C-alpha cells in the first residue's frame, strides 16, 4: 500500500496518519474508507494535533461522512473542506524552523465512492496526481479540463496510481452503467411480480454502492432499506432513496447471521413475511467480474434464490493504460501491491506509459 508520502511534497502526508506521517505539516484524506484512514483516529494522533495547527483537507461530502461517526468528531475544528475543480493555495508551516511553503491543490472527483477526490499538486518541486482509488471509463481523462492548460495536458511530474486491477487479467470490466443496468432488470422483473417479490442486496459495509441505491430507487419508485442513513441527513440526492422503514421491496440491511437468516427466507432486518405471508427473497451481490483482452453476462446465477451482479469500485487494466497513457507522466507510482503480482511486474506495466 501507499505510506502516506509523495517524494516530491513529502511534509505532506495523503490517506495515511501513522508513524512519519504523525509528522506531516497538512493531512489529506481522497475518500472515507478504512484502507484510506490508518491511525485517523490514533490517541498519539489527538494528542499530537493538541500539541501547535495542522489542518485535514477532503470533499465536502467527505468531510460531512467523517464527521457523522462518533470517533472522528475531535477532526470537527481541523477539516478544511475544498469544493470540486476550484484550485486553492495552502501554506505549510515547519514547526521547528518556522519556514512557510505554498502549494496549490485542485481536488478531480475519482468516480470511486461519494466524496472521493483526486488531489492534484502545484508548487516548488513540479505538478504530482494522486489518484486515491478511481474508477473513470477510457477517455475521461482528455474530459478533465483541470488537467489542461490552452487545451494541452499539463506537464505532470509523477502519478501515484490506484494499481488494485493493474494485470492483462483484469483487461475488461463492465461500465457502472451496464452493472446498474443488470441489477435494474433482475430487480424489475423480480419485485414486479407482486408486493411479496423482495429483493436483498448484499453489499460489503463501505460507501461506494448509493449510486446503484438511488438509481433502482428513481427508476422503480421503492426506497432502499439501510441499517443507517444518518450520515447522509444533509444530502437530499442520496437520502431521499433510502430509508429504515422496513416496509419495502428493495433491502440493502445488514447483519453478522445474514447468510443463515437467507437459508430460511429472512431479511438481515429480521422480517420474513407481510401481513403473515412469507416473502419471496432473492440475493444479489455486487462483486467484480473481468474480461481478459480475447476471450459476457454482468449477472450470474449462484443458487435459485441468489445471484452475482458486476459491480467494480477500480479501474480495469485497460482503463489505467488510459488513463495513464493519456496524461503521459515523467514517473507513475503504484498505490498498491495487490496479492498475485509484484512492484517489478506493475511498474514494468506502467513505465511504457510514462515519457521516453
Ligand atoms: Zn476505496
Ligand atoms: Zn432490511
Amino acid at each position: 500500500s501507499f505510506e502516506g508520502q509523495m517524494a516530491e511534497y513529502p511534509t505532506i502526508s495523503i490517506d495515511r496518519f501513522d508513524r512519519e506521517n504523525l509528522r506531516a505539516r497538512a493531512y489529506f484524506l481522497s475518500h472515507c474508507h478504512k484502507d484510506h484512514m490508518k491511525g485517523l483516529r490514533a490517541p498519539t494522533l489527538k494528542r499530537r494535533l493538541e500539541c501547535l495547527k495542522v489542518y485535514l483537507y477532503c470533499s465536502p461530502v467527505t468531510k460531512e461522512l467523517l464527521l457523522t461517526s462518533p470517533k472522528y468528531r475531535f477532526w470537527k475544528k481541523r477539516i478544511i473542506s475544498i469544493e470540486i475543480e476550484t484550485p486553492t493555495q495552502i501554506s505549510l508551516v515547519d514547526e521547528a524552523s518556522g519556514e512557510k511553503e505554498e502549494i496549490v491543490v485542485t481536488l478531480l472527483p475519482a468516480g470511486h465512492c461519494p466524496g472521493s477526490v483526486m488531489f492534484l499538486f502545484q508548487g516548488n518541486n513540479g505538478t504530482v496526481l494522486y489518484t486515491g482509488d478511481f474508477r473513470l471509463a477510457q477517455g475521461e481523462a482528455a474530459r478533465m479540463e483541470l488537467l489542461h492548460s490552452g487545451g494541452r495536458v499539463k506537464d505532470i511530474q509523477s502519478v501515484y496510481l490506484d494499481t488494485t486491477f493493474c494485470d492483462p487479467r483484469f483487461y475488461q470490466i463492465p461500465s457502472r452503467e451496464e452493472c446498474l443496468s443488470g441489477v435494474l432488470e433482475l430487480v424489475r422483473s423480480w419485485i414486479t411480480r407482486s408486493p411479496y417479490h423482495v429483493v436483498w442486496l448484499n453489499c460489503k459495509a463501505a460507501y461506494g454502492y448509493e449510486y446503484l441505491f438511488t438509481n433502482l430507487s428513481e427508476e422503480l419508485g421503492v426506497q432502499v432499506h439501510v441499517n443507517k442513513l444518518d450520515m447522509f441527513r444533509n444530502m437530499p440526492e442520496i437520502l431521499h432513496h433510502l430509508t429504515t422503514d422496513r416496509n419495502t421491496q428493495i433491502h440493502a440491511c445488514r447483519h453478522p447471521k445474514a447468510e443463515e437468516y437467507f437459508q430460511w427466507s429472512k431479511l438481515p432486518c429480521g422480517i420474513t413475511s407481510r401481513n403473515r405471508i412469507p416473502l419471496h427473497i432473492i440475493s444479489i451481490k455486487p462483486s467484480t467480474m473481468w474480461f481478459g483482452e480475447r476471450s459476457t453476462n454482468v449477472i450470474v446465477r449462484t443458487g435459485e434464490s441468489s445471484y452475482r451482479a458486476c459491480f467494480s469500485f477500480h479501474s480495469s487494466y485497460s482503463e489505467i493504460k488510459d488513463f495513464l497513457s493519456y496524461l503521459c507522466p515523467v514517473n507513475a507510482y503504484p498505490n498498491v501491491i495487490p496479492v498475485g503480482t509484484t512492484m517489478d511486474k506493475v511498474v514494468e506495466i506502467l513505465k511504457p506509459l510514462c515519457r521516453s
